């Protein structure tokens, strides 16, 4: 289950928002230094302490267990926006069970006069758009001319979001598991589809292009601190890490377990199909861009949804395009709603043992499902109005990406590194699953995750610039203030905590700090 | 180690000859009919009986024992000519150590006048050979007229073909296991490498001609008996079964053991990486059909070493030709090594018990490890001289392939359907995977297998086609009755034992069988 729309859709935007290949480097860099280090790092403290997200911290650390709520937070945020994803998916479902598929040309109501049949793009107001851009921004988005202007709300969507809203809540409600039935439908199918895509990407007459586009890397764009950051929230997105699932995850396996095998592969091929996917997705733009005499870097939309432009693009060219388009929105809502079934239920199971005597498994427990669920309806409601589309951006960078991930993951390291210390994870490491492991881990959590986090943080602070949407739309400053509003919230989290736990310890600020740094049962 | 030298060079070669897509559907066919029913019949005979290929057939039936000595005389027949593909690719390795790789241009001694450059074939005696052909036929293989001309042997192939002899020889004698160090390198690299092809080869401007080839099937083929008797023995050739390994794979497994799932699971894999290696090696030849202006079934050498044609072709295309030259010559030999450490190793520990009193493990048993090899190196020597290619044709067609490998699945399928009971094998099953399977596993092997087995031997006796190479080179009488040889050698090993027990049980014919087919501690 380590497959996820981000690996289809976050990693292919992010890619192509960044450059071509100088993504890569920072991409691996991160991974490598981080990424399966805080993987596995989350992995071994939900095994150790054999416990929840908020109540491992508390057992590491009473002190610093704001990264618990920090997590809430954030999968909170992540699920508003992250379900309107599949919202998209499945209205392109809807509009593939027509006979001929409405992005395959454009001369319907919505498209703009000036839209043009991609064959005809090149072989024929210098600037003309494409059908597939078309359907997803004049149909799909309604896409109004800024967020200071929201306007009518888009019910189609609205009912779309609804669906996979109750389908997420009954799966949840009547404990329905994550995975339907046999597991190897749900897990060999986006596989398939897939491998489907890669064929008929790579056999594109523009492969060529865009895979070179997207191997070899620039420089230039390394100093932007943008990619970096990217990058690396890229990788702390693709594996769920800091928001608690994880650690959640880590809990069931026995104290007798070899994690670090299951971690590193695990993480190995959940980063080597988004390179593989990066291929297909990269491949369909060069066939786009040599067809529409257009550079890469532009014959696409710089905004989400890359992978609901360019894949309905590959369906187009298959030689089936109802049939396998029909299959890929069904794969692209398969990847969406498996993680939405754990990530949802994460926070309320979460939420449940973080307030009880008043959220008791049943009654109570059943209308907080929907309380939960709907609250977040109304909230993922804003991103479905025709100028929500930039809302979802905010969304996107700043609430489960950006500098909040970093922030968190610094923390995590931190704690670890130098409060509890690398070297006393070992001994509980060696004891669970057998061997001591190697020096790789500890030098990257208490040096090369703390020096990738922070320079991150403060590269892009000197060097300070605005997001922007689709590379030509600039932000209002009260959207920007709204926006890190959201990342405020989680990383305001952790201090937070702080100070409320150091209150309940009244005494000396250094009697305090040290008494409640003292890890509480770390293991049973 | 799903992964042989038969998913990236034998199935290749074999659709390549049969047509194009018209091989794939006897080739799923035979997949779901028997391919995986008498895999996991193999394994489960394996787990049920926890003992050798010869032995456990005496557990299952005393009679019909001579199956073992079947599957070892084809694994003898299959290492003897199973280790000159490696001396090929031992031959190419050191070819590729050059600075400019041998066969990217013809212009040394042993090329041909005619031969000329595939960039100018079609750019400018109108039959035009390319150079990667004539490095393959005139510097590796010298090939001679035909088989009744040897010709003298080439040293060079000789001293590869003992290199890689004692490689296996040492390893075998020094215990030392199939995978070196850590699997994952041995696991991970033939994957990464066989997906750089797969990008490159799809990439290729000719991909989509050799993929319309790949897949789309010529019903008229389907007449001709030798696609389904090729497709059949593929399976057969890939999961190396019916050659008793499995069966000793199937012993190591404990008793209470899941081995459905990995059966299926491991099947479906084999099959799958040899399917998309497929669609690499199609791709490449498209690409030289177009840059040849010669048809897919004319542009590439209808003789073993089909990877070694279009392989190579692909890394003279790649970034780093030498680079990649070798890593590819790495994985190839890597996937042949491994194999023949474990196919090898299992007739001696196979002939070690067979004969006892006289291999006793030690100095009886290390001598005997330089016998099997150094007889099997001086009879594995013939395919070394110039005519050698012919004989090898022979081995590949005859003695591990063709009716063979139809005749012992059959009596695989045979004995447990009738004899013991596929109703009967189920309530083992049940209490050893800890639940009944469905109905498709008893229905295979008592109507599928035996139907799809004597139906292609008996098509294949009224439509003989004598075996060709290259489809322009006819075989002697003799070389054929010589062929025939090494199959009946193997075939007539199950009549036999059968003769030999009936007589050691002296009495009525009817109450000798009826004795000695009843089981005896099928399971302990
Ligand atoms: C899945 C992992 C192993 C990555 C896939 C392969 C990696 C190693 C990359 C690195 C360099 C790449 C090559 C670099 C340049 C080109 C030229 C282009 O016109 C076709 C693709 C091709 C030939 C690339 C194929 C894929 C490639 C070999
Ligand atoms: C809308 C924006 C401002 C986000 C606001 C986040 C609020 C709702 C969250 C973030 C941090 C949270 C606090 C952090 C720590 C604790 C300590 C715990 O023992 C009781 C709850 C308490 C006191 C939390 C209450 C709710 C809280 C204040
Ligand atoms: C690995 C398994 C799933 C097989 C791979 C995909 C299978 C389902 C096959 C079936 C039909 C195939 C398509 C049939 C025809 C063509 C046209 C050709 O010019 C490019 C490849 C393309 C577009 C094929 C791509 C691969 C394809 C979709
Ligand atoms: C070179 C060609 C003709 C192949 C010859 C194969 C010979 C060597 C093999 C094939 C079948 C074998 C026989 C089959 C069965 C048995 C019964 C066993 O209890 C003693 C060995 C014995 C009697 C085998 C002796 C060797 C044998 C005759
Ligand atoms: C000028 C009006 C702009 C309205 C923008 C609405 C944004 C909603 C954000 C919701 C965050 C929870
Ligand atoms: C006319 C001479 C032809 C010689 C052919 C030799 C074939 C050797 C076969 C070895 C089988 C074990
Ligand atoms: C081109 C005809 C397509 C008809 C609908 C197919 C739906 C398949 C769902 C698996
Ligand atoms: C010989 C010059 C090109 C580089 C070849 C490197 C081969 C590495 C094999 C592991
Ligand atoms: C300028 C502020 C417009 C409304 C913002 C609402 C944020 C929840
Ligand atoms: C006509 C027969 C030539 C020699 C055959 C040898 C077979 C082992």
């Amino acid at each position: 289950g380590f497959v996820g729309l981000g690996n289809v859709w976050r990693f292919p935007y992010l890619c192509y928002k960044n450059g071509g290949g100088a993504f890569l480097i920072p991409y691996f860099i991160f991974l490598f230094g981080s990424g399966l280090p805080v993987f596995f790092l989350e992995i071994i403290i939900g095994q150790y302490t054999s416990e929840g997200g908020i109540t491992c911290w508390e057992k590491i650390c009473p002190l610093f267990s704001g990264i618990g709520y920090a997590s809430v937070v954030i999968v909170s945020l992540l699920n508003v926006y992250y379900i309107v994803i599949l919202a998209w998916a499945t209205y392109y479902l809807f509009q593939s069970f027509q006979k001929e598929l409405p992005w395959a040309h454009c001369n319907h109501s919505w498209n703009t006069p000036h839209c043009m049949e991609d064959t005809m793009r090149k072989n024929k107001s210098t600037n003309f758009t494409s059908p597939v851009i078309e359907f997803w921004e004049r149909n799909v988005l309604s896409l109004s001319p800024g967020i200071d202007h929201p306007g009518s709300l888009k019910w189609d969507l609205a009912l779309c979001l609804l669906l996979v809203w109750l389908v997420c809540f009954f799966c949840i409600w009547k404990g329905v598991r994550s995975t339907g039935k046999v597991v190897y439908f749900t897990a060999t199918f986006p596989f398939a589809m897939l491998l489907v895509l890669l064929v008929r990407g790579l056999t594109l007459p523009g492969a060529g292009a865009g895979i070179k586009f997207y191997l070899y890397p620039d420089i230039t764009r390394l100093e932007d601190p943008q990619v970096w950051i990217d990058a690396g929230t890229q990788i702390f997105f693709s594996y769920a890490i800091c928001l608690g699932a994880m650690t959640s995850l880590g809990s069931y396996n026995k104290y007798k377990y070899n994690s670090y095998r299951d971690c590193m592969l695990l993480g190995c091929l959940n980063s080597g199909t988004s390179f593989v996917s990066g291929f297909a997705i990269f491949s369909i733009l060069g066939f786009m861009a040599q067809e529409q005499g257009v550079d890469i870097a532009d014959v696409a939309e710089s905004g989400p949804g890359l992978a609901f432009i360019a894949y309905p693009k590959a369906v187009t060219m298959m030689p089936l395009p109802t049939f396998w388009s029909i299959l890929f929105f069904i794969m692209l809502l398969l990847l969406g709603l498996d993680s939405q079934f754990v990530e949802v239920e994460g926070q309320i199971t979460s939420l449940v043992d973080l307030y009880p005597s008043f959220l008791r498994k049943g009654y109570r427990r059943e209308i907080f499902i929907a309380f939960v669920c709907s609250i977040s309806y109304l909230l993922g409601l804003t991103m479905v109005t025709e100028g929500g589309m930039y809302v979802f951006q905010l969304f996107d960078y700043y609430a489960a990406s950006g500098v909040c991930l970093l922030w968190v993951a610094f923390f995590e390291c931190f704690v670890i590194a130098w409060i509890y210390g690398g070297d006393n994870l070992y001994d509980g490491i060696e004891d669970m699953i057998g061997y001591r492991p190697g020096p790789w881990m500890k030098y990257s959590w208490a040096v090369i995750t703390p020096v990738l986090c922070v320079g991150c943080f403060i590269f892009s602070l000197v060097k300070y610039v605005p997001l922007t949407y689709n590379k030509t739309y600039v932000y209002p400053n009260w959207a920007i203030g709204l926006g890190w509003s959201l990342a405020l919230s989680s990383m305001l989290c952790v201090p937070l905590v702080i100070v409320i736990r150091l209150c309940q310890t009244e005494g000396p600020f250094l009697v305090r700090v040290k008494y409640l740094l003292t890890p509480r049962e770390p293991n049973r």
